[PDB]
């Protein structure tokens, strides 16, 4: 104790998890999991969220892993691990650390292939960690002999990798008998690399540092920024990654989208003598429709599976060992030019808003020390372009793309670091996916500032195709009302609607000055308003489909 | 004269769909589904219905097939169909006949292995497919070349075996060349079933027939109800397939549910000197956990998938066919009596509503051509055992379990057949799963009775385990409010809160009487109060876990 005054399976699962970082749980309770969540609500150092739906608690552990760099969901056999597969096989694709933990029916009972509820009624309890193989490193059915050498192994496996990993549970196995960890779960072709990292850097006249997701992945971001610092080396970042660098950075160009780059940007990356590639992933949503111009002969390109130096691939190195050991490299100095920065200001007038005004208030309005989350649809193609200032950080999802993801991963985002203000953007479409979870945001007493736009259904699709076909209208419910009716108050939660630009600045002001309560503001924008970046992309969409 | 002088793959599965008897596909849009969408959109026979979520649109497809014996949505890759799988994996728990198609990116773009949104950029766009495995009876990923042969394929085996099959239609081959369907879709081992059938019914004194889900799965219920009617034998179902015979025949004796049977029903059933089952699955719910006491020396049994005719397996024989030909059978007339029919009008009064009191009430004034749809947790336990007036029938889900499907599964129901009078019987905790439904349910203009029970938290599980746990406890929405603030009118949806038996009892007459609109009625009971039943299960399930 601070002031001086049986050990099970569970009890060594927990630990595990707090070793990690890891002080919130989200999930369901169910039969097959309510003697573990027990143990998660005696813990002192751990708290239980638990959210309406699975599929959320999926998405809501996603979020918090972007942000606490791993996190954990609790789900039961079945109903809820299957509710939640979507979140999970969107952590695969964007690579975010997030244990599923899944309460499974008792030893026995699996052993004497019983009808039990949540089964096909065949006697088999492999299928559904079976139909998680292609979205998880590591996989585990934990019996008590097995338990804590299958818990390190496939919690090392998400150190590894920082990808999700997967630990099926059985009741009588989290109250059996354990013994505490006795050590904590934490070169050549390594020095070659770094070596010739440094070397390329020196020569170049032109370089260019481009740092994707997997950077956000093991949490080095504050470690590239650092490096980028010190070197004054060009950086920018795909949409796919955004924040992977801290983007007030006099280095920091923008966000390189292909073909849909500022100009000045785009010549400056496509011109660049030698680049230098941190964890990206080049996708039809980050690329313009994979209309970049990348030159593997002047690159070298680090990812967590592969590296490729000027087109030699290479797999035996760690990428985190990698990357922290950029700043053992001394006297690296850029003394060149960036692009010129366009001056930001957004002066309100009285006009109903528009979409492209509306991000040019939201960049100018933004603070430092925020997180913005955007959601696929205007939102993202809107907020993606947008600089942020010192210490904010972005959450998008261009590869998974699973619209409503943003919502509860906001909140899971916003759980992780309560002294980052969360600033979410999603729209009426994808807000009536994963709304339950408004709830948890009251009862949790989070202070985001969520903006919602009403634009009367989903207009990245009929930019896509079809822009007055019915199935791109959706139910219009009173957006603004949803907070009161799921049981907030006025002291919890401040709701609005938003018409005009002045309206728009009069509330962000209002909103960001008042730091205790969450702010729920309805824009109203027109079907037809898309921002120019979408305008753009939609029609690439279209074509990819043709 | 005086002088003398384009058919696609699309259509060829829509054309399909509509011979099975569906005019309703449930879903949600995507890119690589809407050219797919505007086929289904210009077809006169058949009307697309927009879900707000890809899982609920998977329970309301659910909903549907059991009601219309046939069901079809359409999800995206990736995205939508995994957020979907949970619900097909529930189609093919309780055998319901569902097709999932889901719209894929063109054959060119999966041929190159593009990095495009919805995968995991890995180039692969089979993993999907691959975990449908064990929750499909068969799946397809079409090409130009084979798309009529496997559509066809996969939909006989729908015929077959009435378990959900999935389509992976990639963009380019819906819009292919096709030609109309030259074909519509479609022994001794019979005989001698049949024949042992109407010999061990021509020598039994005490013969009982127990009819179960699968008899749903195929439409067979008038058929059992016509044959029982006919012959008079006494007749029990379980929980799992209530409703597939009609409650109000002469020779209905209640549900069988193991040692929580009614007395006088559980001593009928296990004296009976010859069991007839149809379509049974023996499950943990549907049987005071494993307490039943059914002899296979006394038995024959009828599955889909096997036969066993006094402990001899056959397999060799189409299920429906033999349950078909059942009314064929001569001699085999019942003489006997059943048992007493205890009687109590219910007498409401002003005291609060209470669980068995509720149920009382139910019983007492449910009418003919109604569907109850009742939710696992109070609701199930409490409307599994009331009897269901002459043509009215029930949905509950009690092998997969999945809390939140009866939500959008009764309204799937209701768009099926909407003479029915849908009543759904829906706790808090489950309805947070799925309420975005409640738009769809105004815009389709449906007119369910719809009961909310606030008992404020998870009752069931307060009942098996920590009943003063916090994760049993739930953020208390204004259920009430909902319809108005997801869009409802006045003219449309009628909102109530219930406390009292008086009022429950005005309300639910008002309800009934009312066809016109639908109803929104939150009932308010007790956190500690649970069915009889329930307090029966709680522990059973308890020691299930131990
Ligand atoms: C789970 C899931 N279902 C469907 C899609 C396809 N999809 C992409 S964007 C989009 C529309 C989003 O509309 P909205 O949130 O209203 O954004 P808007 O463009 O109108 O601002 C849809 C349906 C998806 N990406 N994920
Ligand atoms: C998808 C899913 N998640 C979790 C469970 C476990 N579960 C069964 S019943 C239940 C509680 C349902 O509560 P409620 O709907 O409020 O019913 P009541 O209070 O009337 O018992 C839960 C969480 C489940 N069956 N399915
Ligand atoms: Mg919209
Ligand atoms: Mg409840």
């Amino acid at each position: 104790h601070s002031s001086g005054l049986m050990y099970t399976v569970g009890d060594y699962l927990l630990d595990r998890l707090h070793e990690l970082g890891i002080e919130e749980i989200f999930g369901v309770p169910g039969d097959y999991n309510l003697q573990f969540l027990d143990q998660i609500i005696s813990r002192e150092d751990m708290k239980w969220i638990g959210n309406a739906n699975e599929l959320n608690a999926s998405y809501m552990a996603d979020g918090y892993a972007r942000t606490k760099k791993a996190a954990a969901f609790l789900t039961t056999f079945g109903v809820g691990e299957l509710s939640a597969i979507n979140g999970l096989a969107g952590s695969y694709a964007e690579n975010l650390p997030v244990v599923e933990i899944v309460g499974s029916p008792t030893s026995k009972v699996q052993n004497d292939g019983k009808f039990v509820h949540h089964t096909l009624a065949d006697g088999d309890f492999k299928h559904f960690m079976k139909m998680h193989e292609p979205v998880t490193a590591a996989r585990t059915l934990l019996t008590a002999e097995n338990a804590t050498y299958e818990i390190d192994r496939v919690l090392s496996q998400l150190l590894k990798e920082r990808k999700p990993v997967y630990i099926n549970l059985p009741v009588d196995v989290a109250a059996a008998k354990a013994e505490k960890p006795a050590l904590s779960l934490e070169n050549t072709t390594e020095q070659v690399i770094l070596s010739k990292i440094e070397e390329s850097l020196k020569n170049a006249q032109k370089p260019v540092v481009i740092a994707g997701h997997e950077v956000i992945s093991f949490g080095l971001e504050k470690t590239v920024t650092q490096f980028v610092s010190e070197t004054k080396l060009p950086i920018t970042t795909l949409n796919f990654g955004k924040s992977a660098v801290d983007e007030s950075l006099p280095s920091f160009l923008g966000i390189y989208n292909g073909k849909l780059s500022e100009i000045s940007l785009k010549n400056f990356v496509e011109s660049a003598d030698f680049i230098l590639m941190l964890g990206v992933k080049l996708t039809d949503s980050s690329t313009g429709a994979f209309t970049h111009h990348l030159d593997e002969n002047k690159m070298i390109s680090l990812n967590i599976d592969e590296g490729i130096i000027f087109n030699k691939v290479v797999e035996d190195f760690d990428f985190r060992a990698v990357v922290s050991s950029l700043s053992e490299l001394k006297g690296i100095e850029y003394e060149g030019q960036y692009i010129d920065k366009q001056y930001e200001e957004f002066i309100p007038s009285s006009a109903p808003l528009s979409q492209d005004r509306l991000w040019q208030a939201v960049e100018s309005l933004t603070q430092s020390n925020e997180t913005i989350v955007a959601e696929q649809g205007t939102s993202f193609f809107g907020a993606s372009t947008i600089f942020l200032k010192s210490n904010s950080r972005f959450i998008g999802q261009p590869l998974w793309g699973s619209i409503g993801y943003t919502f509860p991963a906001a909140l899971g985002s916003q759980i992780a670091d309560k002294e980052s203000r969360h600033l979410l953007f999603i729209g009426d479409g994808s807000l009536q996916l994963t709304v339950q979870e408004l709830g948890l945001s009251i009862r949790e007493k989070l202070n985001p500032i969520c903006f919602i736009i009403n634009n009367d259904g989903y207009t990245v699709e009929r930019e896509i195709h079809g822009p007055t076909q019915s199935y791109n209208d959706i139910p219009m419910w009173n957006y603004s009302k949803l907070p009161e009716t799921f049981g907030a108050t006025e002291d919890r939660v401040v709701s609005k609607i938003v018409r005009t630009e002045n309206e728009f600045v009069s509330v962000m002001k209002e909103a960001q000055a008042d730091v205790n309560r969450m702010y729920w503001i309805e824009l109203v924008l027109e079907k037809e308003d898309a921002p120019k970046l979408l305008k753009k992309m939609g029609k690439l969409f279209a074509e990819q489909n043709k």
